[PDB]
C-alpha cells in the first residue's frame, strides 16, 4: 500500500510518532471528549459500543493500513461514541487530534484524497455487505466475512487456502449452526489447527455483492486467489 | 441548508448546470463506464444492485441535499455496480464527472470538508444502524427507520408527530408487509406509539422509538442537531 506509506512519511516529516498497542489495548474510548484520526498501520482492531447495561457489541473490523475517525473532519464534535480496540497480538497506529488532522491535509490534497477514499471503502463495504445480506440472510454475512479473511489472509496449499491468521486472532475475530453446515459441506476445513478453505466459488456465490467490492478496491489482492 | 446551498452556487458558478429528473428515471446506471459525483439537491432516490437473477435490490435511499459518488476520488476508479433511480415524482440534480469533482474540491477546502463529512455521516449512521439491530433485532430496525422518518418529515400537531409523506413515498418504503415486521408494526399501533390516521403516520410516544434504537438517536443528535433539536 504505497499510499499509506507515504501518508505514514507525511505524518512522521510532521512530527507524528508511531505508537504500539497490544491486544485489548483501547486506542480511543466512547467517553473521551478528544476526537481523534487514528492511521492504523498495523495490526487488527474492532470498533465496538458499550450499551447503558454494559453489554458490548462489535460494530466493525479494521486492519491497517486505514484511517479510523471519531470526530468530524470540519466541525470537529463526534461522529459517534466508540471504542477501537486492538485485537491482534500488536498493534502500530498514529494518533492525532482531529483539528491537526484538519491542517495537515489541508495543506496536501494527495492524502486528503487518499483519506476520502478510504471514507469511500467504509462506505461501499457497507452497500455490499448489506446487500449481500438482504439476499442471504447471515448465510451470506458469514461467506462474506470468509471471503474476507480468505483474500487477505489467504495463502494456496495443496489441502487448500489456509487462513495464515493466528487461531488466537482467528476464534477474537445461530453462527455455529451454519458454520458447522459449513464444513460440513466441504466450503471449509478445519485441520491442522487452521481454517482451509476448498469451495472459494461458494463464498463467492453467497456474497457476490462483497466479491465485487474486493475486486474493485483491492484488484491486486483479489486476483491472486482468482 | 446552508453547506448544500453554497455548495449549489459553487457548481452553478464553476459551469454546472442543474438537471431534472422523473420518478424512476436512472440518474446513472451500472453498466455507465463513466465515473461520477452527483449532488442530490432535491428530491428522493435509491441505489439499487441487481443481481444475476436480475432481482432489484434496494440499498439505500437518499435525499436531498446529499452527495452520491460511483467513483474514488484517488484512483478514479468504480467503488461499485449500482444504479441511482429516482423515486420522487420530481428531483433536481447535478451530474459532475469525478475528475471536475476532484479539480472543483482541490479549488475551495470548504466544499471538500462538506463532502468529507457527507461521508462520515454515511459512515456513521451504518454503524448507528447495525448497532440498534444487534441490540433489539428487528424491533430496533423498525423504531430506527420510524425515528429517522420522524425527524425528517416530523410535523407537530395535536394528533402526534404527523410523517409528512407521500402515501406512494410511503408504499415504495413499505409502511403502507413481511410477516415479522407486521407483528412488530401491529403491536406498536395497538400501543398507541404510532397511529395510522388520515391516509397518513402520526408519532404519539417518540420516547419509545428513541428508547429502542437509542445509537441511530445519538446519529442524528451527532449528525443532524439542527433537526434532532426540533423534536427535542
Ligand atoms: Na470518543
Ligand atoms: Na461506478
Amino acid at each position: 500500500n504505497a499510499q499509506a506509506e507515504e501518508f505514514k512519511k507525511y505524518l512522521e516529516t510532521n512530527g507524528i510518532k508511531p505508537k504500539q498497542f497490544h491486544k485489548k489495548e483501547l486506542i480511543f474510548n466512547q467517553w473521551d471528549p478528544q476526537e481523534y484520526c487514528i492511521f492504523l498501520y498495523d495490526g487488527i482492531t474492532k470498533l465496538t459500543s458499550i450499551s447503558e447495561n454494559g453489554t458490548i457489541m462489535n460494530l466493525q473490523y479494521y486492519k491497517g493500513a486505514f484511517v479510523i475517525m471519531s470526530g468530524f473532519i470540519d466541525t470537529e464534535t463526534s461522529v459517534g461514541y466508540y471504542n477501537l480496540e486492538v485485537i491482534s497480538e500488536q498493534a502500530t497506529a498514529y494518533v492525532i487530534k482531529i483539528n491537526e488532522l484538519k491542517e495537515l491535509l489541508s495543506k496536501n490534497l494527495t492524502h486528503f484524497f487518499y483519506v476520502f477514499q478510504t471514507l469511500q471503502k467504509q462506505v461501499s463495504y457497507s452497500l455490499a455487505k448489506f446487500n449481500d445480506f438482504s439476499i442471504n440472510g447471515k448465510l451470506g454475512s458469514i461467506c462474506g466475512q470468509l471471503l474476507i479473511l480468505t483474500y487477505v489472509y489467504g495463502k494456496e496449499t495443496p489441502d487448500g487456502i489456509k487462513i495464515t491468521l493466528d487461531n488466537l486472532t482467528m476464534q477474537e475475530l445461530a453462527v455455529s449452526r451454519i458454520i458447522s453446515k459449513l464444513k460440513q459441506e466441504k466450503v471449509i476445513v478445519y485441520k491442522n489447527s487452521c481454517f482451509y478453505v476448498q469451495n472459494l466459488d461458494y463464498l463467492k456465490r453467497y456474497a457476490p455483492k462483497l466479491d465485487e467490492w474486493f475486486y474493485l478496491a483491492c484488484p491486486a489482492t483479489w486476483g491472486k486467489l482468482n
